[PDB]
């Protein structure tokens, strides 16, 4: 509402802050320098956060930082990994510089391990962001099918971050290259999410061929939390594919230990501990915010509105497959409130489970008997007649 926090953070604090259950939070930099995960914050502008938002505005030199409306929780912390998070990026431009020296150029490529809520996307935001403030274009590359910061659920995708992320709504989704893995978890078909990450590691390897800048900027890759069992495995053949050099564990000294043994000596592998602002979820919210990442791909954003179509398509006009080998759909009641993507392959093949997507659309209704189904989609007209199925459901 009205009510005011006002905080006076020394060199190397945060203030840590979680808006109410129910208001927006807005916060002002009134002295200094802050950055909220690796974004510059501009001084005396005004930064409305929604509701259950759980934010962290650092500063290395010092700063006040004034807070209008209802918060869960508000202090500022004196102890954080933030130099550690900096060193490994000012490690990585170092190897950009002796590449850039020993010659086109190719960038360090990293990837980022450990269980659930250790801050794993949080630190490959600052990563990128501190790449981007150092003049590189670095392409994020989200291994995560789960809680994916790049695309819906359900996919593996990979962006070009040319500008540091909104503090609000986070890295520009432009032209992101998306496969549609079609599930929650790998577990639903680890064989398949082995293949689509395969496939993303060569056609990225193919794309910076013709662009030097994303070539010499490299990779900050993000994994989903699976590192027990056959999770273990996944991340040694995504360090593999990936041609990964540099291996962050975070919050985990087993995984450490494995990884250290069994990696190519080559790989520097280095632990970090996770911050003590990292909140643990639970698997209500994550579901709760599976769907409203879903809605911010048709709808935007506040701050950059997405205006979706809905319309109907004639059976005729397209065919429904599904991955799990590529098997084809007769359209069902049970199609509704799917997900489903529009292929880049032309026709219904092999080739369908190889393919990035152009996008995706909702099935919204299903009119049996005049065999047309509603769909939300993006843009007017599908740029697609290959509609490849997602296990991924959302009411809106
Ligand atoms: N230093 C911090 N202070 C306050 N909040 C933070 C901090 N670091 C992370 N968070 C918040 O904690 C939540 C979880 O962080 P996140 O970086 O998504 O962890 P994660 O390891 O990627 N989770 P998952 O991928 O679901 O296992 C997010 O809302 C962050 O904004
Ligand atoms: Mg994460």
């Amino acid at each position: 509402e009205e009510n005011v926090q006002e905080f006076v953070l020394k060199e190397d604090c945060e203030l840590r802050f979680a808006a109410g259950d129910d208001s927006d939070v807005c916060l002002e930099l009134v002295k200094g320098y802050a950055e909220i995960f690796g974004t510059e914050l501009l001084l005396n502008k005004k930064y409305t956060f929604p509701a259950k938002s759980r934010v962290a505005a650092f500063t290395w030199k010092g700063a006040t930082i004034e807070l209008v409306g209802t918060t869960e929780s508000a202090y500022v912390a004196e102890s954080t990994p933030m130099v550690i998070y900096l060193n490994i990026h000012a490690a990585m431009e170092e190897v950009r510089k002796k590449r850039e020296e020993q010659a086109k150029a190719k960038g360090p490529r990293l990837l980022l391990v450990g269980p659930t809520d250790v801050g794993k996307t949080t630190v490959s935001r600052i990563l990128c962001n501190y790449s981007v403030r150092q003049g590189r274009t670095p392409i994020f590359v989200e291994l995560d099918v789960g809680q994916n910061s790049v695309s819906v659920p359900g996919t593996v995708a990979a962006v070009l971050v040319q500008k540091t992320a909104d503090v609000i709504d986070g890295f520009e989704r432009n032209q992101p290259i998306v496969f549609n893995f079609g599930h929650t978890s790998p577990s639903a078909n680890l064989s398949l999410y082995e293949a689509l990450f395969k496939e993303m590691a060569t056609t990225l390897n193919a794309q910076i061929q013709e662009n030097d800048e994303a070539k010499i900027g490299g990779m900050i890759i993000n994994t989903c939390g699976w590192v027990d069992g056959e999770g273990y495995k996944c991340i040694v053949k995504a360090a593999s594919a990936f041609e990964v050099d540099v291996v962050i564990v975070l919050d985990h000294e087993r995984l450490y230990s494995d990884l250290s043994k069994e990696l190519p000596e080559f790989v520097r592998l280095t632990h970090v501990p996770k911050s003590g602002g990292v909140e643990q979820r639970t698997g209500q919210i994550r579901s709760k915010m599976r769907g409203e990442n879903v809605h911010r791909y048709f709808y935007g954003t506040r701050a950059n509105n997405l205006y979706p179509f809905t319309f109907d398509v004639s059976f005729d006009d397209v065919t429904l497959c599904k991955i799990g080998k590529l098997v084809i759909m007769e359209p069902s009641a049970d199609i509704k409130h799917h997900l489903f993507a529009f292929s880049r392959s032309t026709k219904a093949d092999e080739n369908v489970l190889k393919s990035p997507v152009f996008g995706f659309c909702l099935v919204t209704e299903v009119d049996l008997e005049k065999r047309t189904m509603s769909i939300l989609c993006p843009q007017r007209t599908i740029p697609s007649k290959v509609l490849v199925f997602s296990d991924i459901t959302h009411l809106d």
